[PDB]
């Protein structure tokens, strides 16, 4: 199907939405459910009768799920977003997806939707330095990669597996490219603590057992006694995408998947839930910031061209494995299995 | 650089590599090093004075760690011996083989052989039912994947973790595409206990604890006195291959890698050492066997074909891995690191 952009108000598609039961399911890519618990509540204020089932898992495991449901015919959710790039064009093709437009579409950076509304990007997440602000006078913030070799940072850093998350570990593939692999090998020696989970770095960060770490998204705008904050390099790469969302072409709640869309596109969503760079032209960034297509340490289309050569990828994690370690511990969603239909409880 | 192969003796051979100091580096793929003790035995005993310094672990963790020495400029070893059959064909394009034909290149089954000399098929490795001939008579041997979903094998088989070796990976990849995913729900209902290293489920085996498993290599002669047999399907799939050999354009041992290849050919190594079947066409199988590229159940180039497209092995891996869960435990060949020079204490 051809389609122009959505030209209802967010109320009139929630009208017909309310007609499908009340609930709509989004697979969604992460590392715990807290993750889209501001999304949730946000969305379920402004719809009141209609619930955002949202349920997250690591984006490799529910491209997978959702593979095995297409092959199976066992499709649970009504929209899957995910931070695997690389699945949209595919599922695309594959003839598997709505084609929509939601309400804004025409405002979305070109680079951040298909052209023909087979998927959108929904907003933009980046990783780069997340800092304690008490633990480091502002001075010493580390904000290119090398700070992080400098003798007072041993012991005091935390980093997400690269070999566990393919966003963490292109942040490492950029950084190689730039300054060789003698980076990584002199990053041992700092005896940095690596977990699953990018929420956890930033959590313990939080508490005061680190310092700093190099792979964390973080809030453009720092809560009033925040102690960490978010900060770019002044010259080196940072990572940065947009989250990719997409609405089953036989999902059980279309209208319902429309409004999610819609409202995630939102101004007033792109601006007061999200808390990086919005995908929208008319959107200002935070003061102080540029879009994210104006940095030329970042590049969001460079992550989209790594996640679809999988066997770069691939050599690329092996090689970092063997400095890193097999990425030890239980995943961060706990084990949601072939079809879950709720969170895990 | 055009080569013919070697018109050398072995012996010939030998004894130019003797001037070269009396080791040669094998980083060869396997799951323990007791593995290829056979092949170190026979070597060592036929050529005094030489060692074969082989080094074994997985291998998609030798060939990451070769391509981080090359990168790095730190290459260790002086041949390369693994079942990524995929990665030979690029370190060739990439310019780091040696083109060598051994002695024995003309009579090797064309398949398995470089058509340059950059590499060579070494030994035929195959994938199928190991069982337990105490426990089970020969009319309950389970010899189709679907006599594995029987009511008495609940609780009775011990499987190698299909997403920690792309091989074992290729047995279910056959298995789905003929019976489809409902094969692997099932099977997860007779409570399988997976493990880490395809060597452990024979091993165990062979003491008793489990009677069967469908994804383990063994003897085409059983010793006298043996428990376990290897057994073929009567029409299911199973899987084979040529293991990938190779001398590097820089090892420092090159006449030593040039006799070991050679010795590999060797026609008392391809009958008396090599356990399965021989990569010549002069060498007959065993009896009660053909040679492996006359089973029409079983195909060396699918597999290579299946390797070389990363992406597909990959989202066939993490759907399998959504059933069988993460690969718990230990590395069985232990964490060698980035430079192994010798195999671990
Ligand atoms: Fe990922
Ligand atoms: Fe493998």
């Amino acid at each position: 199907a051809t389609v122009a952009p959505d030209t209802r108000s967010l109320d009139e598609i929630y009208q017909s939405a309310l007609k499908e039961g009340g609930t709509v399911t989004v697979y969604a890519g992460g590392d715990v459910q807290s993750q889209q618990a501001g999304f949730k509540q946000a969305f379920e204020n402004r719809f009141p009768g209609i619930k955002l089932n949202v349920i997250v898992d690591y984006s490799k495991y529910h491209d997978a799920r959702i593979d095995n449901q297409l092959a199976t015919d066992t499709l649970i959710p009504d929209v899957v977003q995910l931070q695997t790039v690389q699945d949209f064009p595919r599922w695309k093709k594959q003839g598997v997806l709505l084609n929509y437009k939601p309400v804004g579409w025409d405002k979305v950076y070109p680079e951040f939707r298909d052209a023909d509304g087979a998927w959108i990007g929904a907003y933009v997440i980046a990783f780069s330095n997340l800092v304690n602000t008490q633990l480091l006078n502002e001075k010493s913030w580390p904000r290119e990669a090398n700070d992080y070799l400098r003798p007072d940072l041993k012991g005091n850093l935390i980093l997400a597996y690269p070999n566990d998350d393919d966003a963490v570990l292109f942040w490492y593939k950029q950084i190689v490219d730039k300054y060789g692999w003698e980076f990584v090998e002199k990053l041992q020696e700092q005896d940095p603590v690596y977990v699953r989970g990018t929420n956890v770095p930033g959590a313990q960060i939080t508490t005061g057992k680190y310092s700093a770490t190099f792979t964390s998204s973080g809030a453009l705008v720092p809560a009033a006694g925040s102690v960490t904050r978010f900060v770019l390099p002044k010259t080196d790469p940072f990572v940065s995408w947009a989250q990719r969302a997409a609405i089953f072409k036989q999902a059980k709640h279309p209208e319902s998947a429309k409004l999610y869309l819609s409202w995630l596109l939102d101004p007033q969503t792109q601006t007061q839930v999200s808390r990086m760079w919005s995908v929208r032209t008319d959107v200002a960034p935070p003061a102080g910031y540029k879009h994210i297509w104006e940095y030329s340490n970042t590049r969001p289309q460079a992550f989209a061209d790594f996640m679809s050569d999988r066997g770069a990828v691939e050599r690329f994690r092996a090689q970092m494995s063997l400095y890193v370690g097999e990425a030890k511990g239980d995943p961060t969603p706990g084990w949601l299995g072939l079809h879950p239909e709720v969170p895990l409880a």
